C-alpha cells in the first residue's frame, strides 16, 4: 500500500481528511499527519492509532506517496515544490495550483481524464465549485451551457476552525447575553488575510476572500475561472455572488443557467438524477428540497427546485446543496486519490 | 387630526406600526388598536397612553379616518372592505388586494402618482419587492430594466412573532443543550400554512409561503407580478428564488438585472445614491457593504456590491438589504399614509368597488 501525509491535519478540512482517509478504499500502510511547529508533538487518531503530529518542513516528504495539502495557499506554495521534488504526489486543496496550465483542475465525475496529465500536482476546486460542477455537468452533458449566474449561501466552516468557533461564540452572546449583533466583536469573518472584521451572527455577509480589481472578490472569479477549466470550455459565461450566512456546514447556491438548447424540465430532473455523485431530490408537491441541515455528512450533492425561467426560453433556476467539507474538500481530495490509485497514476 | 387604526396591533409588524406611528408626521386625534377576539380588553401603549385592544369586526371602523392593516390575507378580504364602506381609507399590508386593478400598490418614491386614483384600499407590496424596487427605480428611469433575476436571503421576522420565537428556541437547543440541528422540532417554519415544517437553525430553507402550480413558491411570484405592477411595466421579465435564513431582521438580496441601454456602472451607484429612500453603500477598498445586521432599525435601504456582470454587456449585479418590518411593512405602510394626508386623498370613498365577504 501507499504511505499517505496529511499536510493541515489538525484544521476542519483535515479532520474531515482523517475521516474519509479512514473510510477509504485507498490501500494505507502508514499515515503522516503534518501541521504547524505549534501542533507539532500533539496526537491525533487514525482509527484506533495515535499518529504524532509532525511540523511541515521542506525535508519532510521523504517516503511519502501521496500528500494532501490543506494547509493554506501559502503552506501549498512554500513546500508542495519540495514534496514533488521527493516524488510525492500532492493533491492540494488551496487555489495556489488551480490554473496553473500543467495542473490538472479535477473533479472525478466530470473531469477524471484530466489525471491522466499530471506532474506531480493535482488541484481541488473551490468547495462552491465542486458542487455547481456536479450538478450542472450532466445538464451541460445533453443540452449545453451558455452561461451561469450563482449566488451562494455558504457556510461558516469553509473559513476554518478559528470561523466556526467565532460563530457559535457570537450566537451565544445574542441568544444568553442580549447582546445587539451589530455590537459584536468579531475577529476572523469575513475574511481572516483582510483588514476589517464583522459579525455573522444573524448576519449574511457578501464577502467570501478578498476583493479582487474588478469589485468582484477572489472567491466569486474562483467560481468564474475554475468553471472554465473543468469544463474544458471559455466560452461559459459564469458571474458570482458569494455570500456567508450563519450556517455552521453545507453550502447552498441559488443557480441559473441558459443551456444552448431548450431542456425539457423532466428531462433535465432525470439527467442529475442518472448522474454519480448528484441527488435529486425534487417534490415541491411535499415540500421536498435539499437542506443544508440534511446534507451535513453526506458524499453526495443534492439538487432541487428545477424550475424554467419564467421568460427565457432555454433558462434553468434551481438550488444545489453540499456539505462543503465533504464534496467541497476533503471527500473530492480523497476521491481524488482513490482515482489516483485505482488508474495507475500514483508515479 | 385623524382617528387612526392599527389591525394586527400586537404581533411583530404591528408594533413597529405603532412606532412608525408614534414617530409620524400625521396629525393623530385617536388611535386605536385592533386584533382578535383574543387581544381585546387587553392594553397597549401609544407614547404614554393606555389603549384598549378591541375586536376587530365589521363594524369597529366607525368614525376612523385611516386604517393600516397589517393582520393576513384573510383578514384584510374580510374587513378592509367593510372599513371601505365606513368610509375609512385603507393601508392593506396584505397581498390580499395588490392585483385588484382598482388597487393602488405603492412605494411612495417609486409610484406616488399611482394614489390618486384610490378607491378606498392602497396595498403595500411584499418586503422583498419593495427594497428591490427602491434600488432599481433609479436604474429604470434612466437606462431601462428589460429582467430581473434576484435571489433573496429572508430574516425570520418577515413570517411573524411566532417564527422568530421558534428561530431563537432552536437556536438555543442547539447551543446550549447540544441537539443536532436535524433533530430539532419545528412547528411554524418554513410557511405557517403549509403541512410540513423544518427548522430554520443553522440553514437555508428555499420556501417562503406556500407552493404555486408552476412550482414557483407564491413569494417568488408576487415579487414577479408587483414588479410588473410598480413599474407600470408588464414587459420586465422577473424570475426569483427566495430563502429563509437564520437572520432575525432585514432581508437582503442578491439582484441580477440587464438593463435596455448600458448603463455606465459608476453612474448606476450615482443614481442610486441620488434616489430617495436608497443609501449608496458600496466601497470594497474598505469594505464597505449593506449588512442585515446593521440595516435593522433604519427606513433607508442600502445598495452596494454593484458591478458589471463579466459578460453580458448590460448586465449588473448588486446587494439590496433593507428592514424587513421597516420600509418593508410599517414604514412603507406609515409612509403611505403620510402621502395620502399631504396629497388631500384621506377623504371617503364616492363607490364600493370591493367584494363584501
Ligand atoms: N476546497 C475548498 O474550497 C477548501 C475549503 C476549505 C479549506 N480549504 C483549504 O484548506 C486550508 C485550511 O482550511 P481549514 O478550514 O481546515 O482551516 P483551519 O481549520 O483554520 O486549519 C488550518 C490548518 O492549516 C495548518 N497550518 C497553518 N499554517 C501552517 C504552516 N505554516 N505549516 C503547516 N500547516 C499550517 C494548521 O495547523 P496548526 O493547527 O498547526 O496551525 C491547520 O491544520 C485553507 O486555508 C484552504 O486553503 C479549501
Ligand atoms: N408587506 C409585507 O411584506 C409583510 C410582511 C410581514 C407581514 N405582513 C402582513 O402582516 C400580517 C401579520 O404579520 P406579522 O409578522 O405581524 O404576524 P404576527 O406577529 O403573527 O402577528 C399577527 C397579527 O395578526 C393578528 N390577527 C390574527 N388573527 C386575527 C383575526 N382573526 N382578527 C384580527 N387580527 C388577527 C394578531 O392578533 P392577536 O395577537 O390577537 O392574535 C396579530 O396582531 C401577515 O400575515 C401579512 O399579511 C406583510
Ligand atoms: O488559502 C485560503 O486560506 C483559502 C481558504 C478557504 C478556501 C480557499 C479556496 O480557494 O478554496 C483558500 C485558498 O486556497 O485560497
Ligand atoms: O398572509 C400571509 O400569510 C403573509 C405573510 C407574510 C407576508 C405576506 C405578504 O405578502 O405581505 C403575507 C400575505 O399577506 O400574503
Ligand atoms: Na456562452
Ligand atoms: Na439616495
Ligand atoms: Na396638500
Amino acid at each position: 500500500g501507499y504511505t499517505v501525509a496529511v499536510v493541515g491535519a489538525t484544521g476542519a478540512v483535515g479532520a474531515q481528511m482523517i475521516k474519509m482517509l479512514e473510510e477509504s478504499t485507498l490501500p494505507i500502510d502508514k499515515i503522516r499527519y503534518l501541521a504547524s511547529a505549534r501542533s507539532a508533538g500533539k496526537s491525533l487518531k487514525f482509527k484506533d492509532q495515535d499518529i504524532t503530529i509532525e511540523e511541515t518542513t521542506e525535508t519532510a516528504f521523504e517516503g511519502v506517496d501521496i500528500a494532501l495539502f490543506s494547509a493554506g495557499s501559502s503552506t501549498s506554495a512554500k513546500y508542495a515544490p519540495y514534496a514533488v521534488k521527493a516524488g510525492v504526489v500532492v493533491v492540494d486543496n488551496t487555489s495556489y495550483f488551480r490554473q496553473n496550465p500543467d495542473v490538472p483542475l479535477v473533479v472525478p465525475e466530470v473531469n477524471a481524464h484530466a489525471l491522466d496529465a499530471h506532474n506531480g500536482i493535482i488541484a481541488c476546486p473551490n468547495c462552491s465549485t465542486i458542487q455547481m460542477m456536479v450538478a450542472l455537468e450532466p445538464v451541460r452533458q445533453k443540452w449545453g451551457l451558455d452561461r451561469i449566474i450563482v449566488s451562494t449561501y455558504q457556510a461558516v466552516s469553509g473559513a476554518g476552525m478559528g470561523a466556526i468557533l467565532e460563530t457559535q461564540r457570537e450566537l451565544r452572546e445574542v441568544l444568553n447575553d442580549g447582546v445587539k449583533p451589530c455590537d459584536l466583536h468579531a475577529e476572523i469573518l469575513p475574511s481572516g488575510g483582510d483588514k476589517k472584521h464583522y459579525p455573522i451572527a444573524f448576519n449574511a455577509l457578501p464577502q467570501i476572500d478578498v476583493f479582487t480589481d474588478n469589485d468582484y472578490t477572489y472567491e466569486e472569479m474562483k467560481m468564474t475561472k475554475e468553471t472554465k477549466k473543468i469544463m474544458e470550455d471559455d466560452s461559459i459565461a459564469v458571474s458570482a455572488t458569494c455570500v456567508r450566512i450563519p450556517v455552521l456546514s453545507a453550502h447552498s447556491e441559488s443557480v441559473y443557467i441558459e443551456t444552448k438548447e431548450v431542456a425539457p424540465i423532466e428531462e433535465v430532473k432525470a439527467a442529475i438524477a442518472a448522474f454519480p455523485g448528484a441527488v435529486l431530490e425534487d417534490d415541491v408537491a411535499h415540500q421536498i428540497y435539499p437542506q443544508a441541515i440534511n446534507a451535513v455528512g453526506s458524499r453526495d450533492t443534492f439538487v432541487g427546485r428545477i424550475r424554467k425561467d419564467l421568460d427565457a426560453e432555454k433558462g434553468i433556476h434551481m438550488w444545489v446543496v453540499s456539505d462543503n467539507l465533504l464534496k467541497g474538500a476533503a471527500w473530492n481530495s480523497v476521491q481524488i486519490a482513490e482515482t489516483l490509485h485505482e488508474r495507475g497514476l500514483v508515479r
